């Protein structure tokens, strides 16, 4: 799994041992290995939600399947409130594209996952 | 919806208003309401076009639905237009990838717009 | 075609020529004229592989075409190659992500490519 948040919030605002936690929670949420899990946090970004600059997050969740209505929910539970929580930033400001990736386009280690 | 610009363009080249004039602009051109979209700039980005690095922009615009052949024409000439006009970046050194969302695969407020 | 490299190496540890290597090497792995290839480098990145800050890559190659299962091992390979010549990141932290436009759904120069 790829995911990645791209906020308004300053980096002084990214609490310590957020990549971690947010590792920790995506192996245990989409069930896979967390050696597999990569995160990447944007702070300081010049963004707008709905034509207002109040703290908010674009991102995107991409996994090679454990991608569905009923996951995707629970998913957007999950890191809608990591983001409230540790950023302070609202759910209804927050968007999250969940992409499933087929294996043979995902590039890893020399090769694909096909 | 969802638009991105990264450019080479640098942060004092942005004018004050653009994230407003791009709201605005993609409200009016997608038909969804202004509250629905999101915008997001970046600026000083090392990237090159075609081999050089005169102003340049890799863009993306997520919608769910209103994503189209003639619609995308349409977006392209705007969008393109917005970055000549502000940001003075060739049209020709633009690129935008259109994606259409399904509203079970799109994360908002604690679920998905399924 | 667009390849964007995301990485927590350092700006100073991208060499000189590096965005120009990529365009050349792409162009000539996908077939296309250096002229349609845009790359995109963003170096000092907060992110975590499998929960480690260590060096690594999060990135996608987008193309109109000439994206499959044999092309895209081949990508892997080249690309891993130079991220690993070039920035010291081990091809076993780098994720890329490919895709297949189709032409209506890439903008460029005021339309679509369609």
């Amino acid at each position: 799994p790829m995911f990645i948040v791209n906020t308004n919030v300053p980096r002084a605002s990214v609490p310590d041992g957020f990549l971690s936690e947010l590792t920790q929670q995506l192996a245990q949420a989409t069930g896979k290995p967390p050696q597999y899990i990569a995160v990447h946090v944007v702070p300081d970004q010049l963004m707008a939600f709905g034509g207002s600059s109040e703290p908010c997050a674009l991102c995107s969740l991409g996994s090679i399947g454990k991608i569905g209505g009923a996951q995707n929910r629970s998913y957007s539970k999950l890191l809608c409130g990591l983001l409230a929580e540790r950023l302070r930033i609202s759910p209804d400001r927050v968007y999250i594209n969940y992409y499933d990736m087929n294996a043979a386009n995902v590039g890893w280690n020399n090769s694909t996952f096909a």
